[PDB]
């Protein structure tokens, strides 16, 4: 028959293996919105462009796979900018499709039309380009998809013009073709494969930080093999935890934000192993507070440039973290000749715990509900059967303080942009990938950053998505107020203070559960009835507002351990 | 004494005469947040950047002036982003004040940074630059400044890395320079005003259609002197119309878009003066239907490529608009001999009135609200004293057919992004200046648009804003919707209806007046009582789905009247 | 009949009055070559696209008209980058026609296919854009002839993809429009205007200052007659100076950099009137040296960016510098009193021709032929029916010297970009132009410059085009192998030498008459006879190393003379 550009996009996703897209409703899209519809092809369609951008991510994250955003042209494409830019520096292979104006209405002030969206989207993609004929339409998409996906995975435009999708050819001019990349990622050459493990063997305080990248190709069953063998500790940055879940408890030495103060404890680790961490800001770039100098560092990453920019290093290897992790089980599945790690792992736990009860000393929650206590009801709920989907300012220092000593099932936080209010977008998504799971998804947000896709309670309605939203609300902008005071000054904070409106109010307007909590009883009652209950839910939680986590400390540059 | 880079924007700015800035807080960009404190200059926080942005294009459009907006590094900014592409189609002069990642800090994965986001505005502003020392704040804003302010008016992006606003100088080591561009724009030529005039007095059925740029410089006395001269009738495309308020009824021909029923009456006109107009969405493209191919055109816009883009014109200028309206006073103050236009003018508003009529003869409100009886119940309160802002799908296309009747203060609606969910933005800060010239602020918006931006209900009672919004609810993204059924097929629909949620709920959790109508009575009531009352109000307006705009027909390029 | 994308752009480009092109010939590019060579439109084929783009540089400004360069896709739009960024920073208008990839064969590897020329040009061009469409390219090329010629005039890039160009379609489905923009620009306010006149009546010591859009519009009968009415002495940088011919001598201030010495004789100028000069390379920056901040400044600019964008001025108009000076001249024909300036014109006149004695009593021609000395030589030569061209590095701040005293018919001299080299093309192109009005070009580069297009000998050969090219052979590269010694050090000289090589050698293997010169009677015995002659003439002059131009020492904020 004679198809639509259309459906010879949706031909395309079907041909990879996706199942799921996030958008929203535009004239100039509308073509692959009847071809989905045709293909009973799911469109979860959000109320603002950059919610359906950021459920692509999440969903992408969460289940592992590629996330798929459609948004239409012109400000559908401009509103769609903060989850591009987001997914950029995450790490998340997500390929955004955005519609423009016609080609044969080019440069004539059309609805929508004449802003360059590729030119908008070059230095935040690994790829983006505008199909300028209806015949490279399954060839073009495929190739989008192969880009996004291969490491170091990142997000894709392809920009379809109207006039190109409403066209219509003869279904056998084209040819949809398969996706054909492989599922195993590239492997370091043995030489130092041989030499990494060497380096391993003659460390006597050795260490593994995993990395966003590590999770993307989540191969954990070869993962397991070689701690399993070697017996090391094992560490991540925010995107690495989901993978510490398959792991023993004591060679789990959880959030890479705990390698502090193992200086300060004349136990720093003699041996670094980087296998998709960066030195960027989760590992506390050059400076040498999670990783030292005296430290052998051991980096792997897909992308060169990576390979000790901030730190010199000791090795570097070029390849995928996945793709490593398999020939290193299979590389470890002969020696046998591994020290116990005992007395070292021992320490590693010993260091994290001391953190743990030198917080848990510091909170007084006499007032106002302390937000480390808070955090503590929501980790009394975190398993492998839970996903995590953390955004705020001060909210989710607080529960990265709580994160290292549960097992869950997804953990989805900030990238290196920082982008407040992502997180109902991110969490949503992620919700939809976690229902072919059984897993269920909880948002833990900021009381400014729930602001951002408030409205978004309307989707979770009419989609029908039991996501639960813990707002903690400390009646402001937190980080950003704490700076005013502590950088600043005492008595001079402006444009941050946030004290206006019941957001519980908001979602029970918007057809979700409201709950009101202040106390810890009062909050763990909630959370308990809104887990047990399957539909959405909005929980706002009182906080205090003078509470200053580590890690603000840490940050800025300063000891919070002293 | 030593000042910071911060502080020197603030004095720059308030050299220039601005008086609001809209932002949105972040550390990276706080040095701003503390000089403005000190210089009780007002910033207007909102609850997420774009809405800033927009308020920013509100204030300026609204105010006849610039309109200045304040983002933080990376999120701050790609947030900000639909504003700018908005605000560069618009035509509307607006300084966008961004933070960014420190200079020092470059190249390291540290937080908010990575970016390119000079690069990413550059297709969409007169100019963008990021700033390389401290000492060149004060000339590189003033520089943007004058960049924003020449015609054509549009945004500008000024990048300001935090390690030049932190950074600290000598106050007498750098000027504050002043503000240095007439106010005054350029003038045609005499030789080819004269021609214009020329042609103007040899015309049996001349119309003159104003764009942005008549509004933009607002030069009232200067079109009354020319109209009341010449004695010829005036329309404008949607941001033009505010100009028309205080000109002489009959010679008012209202939104160009009533030049279409011109044809079917043998009545198009002969001649037609563009000033500020461009051929494209608003003007019905190069199609005739609005401005007719046999009709001699004189076409005055400051940007040259827009001369004759999409049609031949007989005469075109390179001018300012408001620059050349004073000409074309000076040259026809002397000029005794203009001919009567009595019999024209009296058949444009004859035009105009068949067309208003024949509306409201085929509008039924009996089962539910027509949408454009809910337009006319609007009407009644516009006057000179109120600004009214139009935002949705089919919402604005029913508004529009009122709109010519009344004589607004100001009139605020799509441009040619058309972006959906803007409208809050633009209304709130068209609301701030509004404020200092006592004018009350109606947005006009759909279910769908509203659903963007709905936290700001929370802008609005915080910052004490008399702001009433009415949401004019079909339950559906309208205007897709009438697409899918009307052009795909009646049961083919998908992704456009929105059945859910009390938006009239939302505004009252945050704070504001929340009125729930929805018959003819109900609404008008709501309407009046809302205006009686100095405070923010939602009126969510249940109105019918099944009518068909004349508009929607229009653009769609068929008869509406057949 | 049906006619090719090719003659699509020809018959638009011959209805803007295009009278000669400038390319080389690709494949891609064809139809262009087979519609020019059908419609009898010379394109001026050389050696180099560079060479061809710089010629389209020379006819535009030696012509005051516009010029087309067009290259072939990939290599060729890529080594036409140097051009196309020397015509943006000159503010030179000029179509650049590229030839790119088929749409069609998007994305497949193809020959010369892949690189984003838009996108490369984008910074670089007022307008850069891929035509779409087979049926757009008469209205896309006539609206870059448009935003080329607009003030400031600058650089346009059309993209013409292989597959659109080959493409046919019916002649009369698309219409070829008029060029209809007024030849005339946008004046002043006539407040502003008289502001300041009545400025420039109450000043003890004006001057003017034209810049690169004064010769752009070429508005001579209205500026003898203003300087003859109020009787302002006149300065311009370089690109300004053709315009300085039509004037009586005493009134003629020369080159704008001789206003360096006025300070320290007090005798600094009272007021400044700027017509289209920047603050900038050429006029001593923000720095006050030649334009001082003492001084009243009026400055008038079509780009608002650059009114005061250095200094602090007292007035600063938005307006085309060519309406400009008809409004002065206007106003001017009823201004009865405008006062004697005899004692201050006199003053001026004085002063420059100082200077210049003051640098032949200190130029010994001795042991090698000076410089100045030889400068003088073509000085001789220079009058209304000569184009000079200045290449090089000293050799051309050698001719500044002896330029200001001498009314030539043209002057081209280097634009901020500086680019050595860019010599041959822009002579080459002036000379086409020249053939017209009966002027000879004459081409002054260094003998480094001269190498970087040195095969255009051969272009000037097979072309019959009687350009003289005098190289001031230094055997160095002589800027750079100054700034070696005189700020580095006086051993370590390194990578600047050219002991080598025959120049008049290869002039003559490529079919030019070859001469070679070391003294002051050898140099002017053979200029005066390659002139007596209608040929292309090389003529290579061995000049001194050693000597110093003032102008070299003017700039790195140090002395050459008290
Ligand atoms: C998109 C974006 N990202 C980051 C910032 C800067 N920022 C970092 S933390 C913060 C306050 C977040 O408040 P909230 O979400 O309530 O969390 P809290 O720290 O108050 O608990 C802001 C404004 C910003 N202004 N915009
Ligand atoms: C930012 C943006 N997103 C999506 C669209 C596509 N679109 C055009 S009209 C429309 C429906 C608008 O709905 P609503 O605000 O309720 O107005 P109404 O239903 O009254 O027409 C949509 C989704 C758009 N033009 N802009
Ligand atoms: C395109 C380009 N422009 C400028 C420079 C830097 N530069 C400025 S002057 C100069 C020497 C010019 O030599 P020549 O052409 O012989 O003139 P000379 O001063 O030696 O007489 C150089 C290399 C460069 N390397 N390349
Ligand atoms: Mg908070
Ligand atoms: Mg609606
Ligand atoms: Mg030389």
């Amino acid at each position: 028959a004679m198809i639509t550009g259309g459906e010879l996009v949706v031909r395309t996703l079907i041909k990879a293996g996706v199942e799921h897209l996030f958008g929203l409703h535009g004239i100039h899209i509308d073509t692959i919105f009847q071809a989905c519809l045709d293909h009973d092809v799911p469109i979860i369609d959000t109320r603002h462009e950059a919610a359906a951008g950021h459920a692509a991510e999440g969903y992408a994250r969460a289940g592992a796979k590629l996330g798929v955003a459609l948004v239409t042209a012109g400000g559908g494409f401009t509103n769609a900018v903060t989850p591009i830019a987001n997914a950029w520096l995450d790490r998340t292979p997500v390929l955004f499709l955005t519609g423009s104006g016609a080609l044969r209405d080019d440069e004539t002030n059309t609805l929508q039309a004449g802003i360059d969206q590729v030119a908008m989207a070059a230095p935040i993609t690994k790829w983006a380009h505008r199909v300028m004929a209806t015949e490279h339409i399954p060839r073009l998409v495929m190739q989008a998809i192969r880009a996004a996906l291969s490491a170091p995975r990142g997000p894709v435009l392809l920009d379809l013009p109207w006039d190109i999708l409403m066209n219509q050819i003869d279904e056998d001019s084209v040819i949809i073709p398969d996706l054909v990349l492989s599922a195993h990622g590239a492997r370091p050459d043995p030489a130092d494969l041989d030499q990494a493990l060497a380096l391993l063997r003659k460390a006597e305080r050795p260490v593994i930080v995993l990395g966003s990248e590590a999770s993307r190709t989540a191969r954990k069953t070869a993962l397991s093999a070689f701690v399993a063998a070697t017996g090391v500790p094992v560490f991540a940055d925010y995107e690495g935890l989901s993978m510490l879940s398959g792991l023993p408890d004591a060679m789990r030495g959880g959030l890479v934000q705990n390698l502090y103060s193992f200086a300060k404890a004349d136990a720093a680790p003699d041996l670094v192993l980087m296998l998709g961490a960066r030195f960027g800001l989760n590992t506390g770039h050059g400076s040498g507070q999670l990783i030292p100098h005296s430290a052998q560092v051991i980096q792997v990453d897909p992308d060169a440039c990576e390979l000790g920019r901030l730190q010199g290093i000791a090795l570097g290897i070029v390849a995928d973290v996945g793709g490593t992790i398999e020939a290193l089980a299979q590389a470890t599945a002969q020696d046998a000749a591994w020290p116990d790690r005992g007395d070292w792992c021992a320490k590693v736990t010993d260091l994290a715990q001391e953190r743990y009860a030198s917080i848990a000393a510091k909170s007084s929650s006499e007032h106002a509900l302390h937000p480390f206590h808070a955090s503590q009801v929501i980790a009394k709920h975190v398993d492998a059967g839970v996903t995590v989907v953390a955004d705020g300012g001060l909210t989710y220092l607080w529960l990265s303080e709580v994160m290292s000593r549960v097992k869950p099932g997804g953990f989805l936080c900030h990238g290196y942009l920082n982008s407040m209010g992502v997180g109902f977008g991110t969490a949503l998504g992620a919700q939809v990938a976690d229902l072919e799971a059984g897993r269920r998804t909880i948002l833990v947000t900021g009381d400014g950053s729930v602001g951002y896709s408030i409205g978004e309670f309307d989707t979770l309605v009419r989609k029908q998505l039991p996501l639960i939203v813990i707002i903690m609300n400390n009646q402001s902008w937190g980080w950003t107020l704490h700076f005013q005071q502590l950088a600043v000054g005492p008595n001079r904070v402006t444009g941050t203070r946030l004290e206006n409106g019941s957001y519980h109010g908001v979602a029970a307007a918007f057809g979700a559960d409201g709950y009101h909590v202040d106390s810890v009883e009062s909050f763990s009652a909630a959370l308990a009835q809104a887990l047990a209950h399957n539909r959405p839910a909005c929980i706002n939680v009182a906080v205090a507002l003078d509470p200053i986590p580590p890690e603000e400390l840490i940050l800025i540059g300063m000891d919070p351990f002293a």
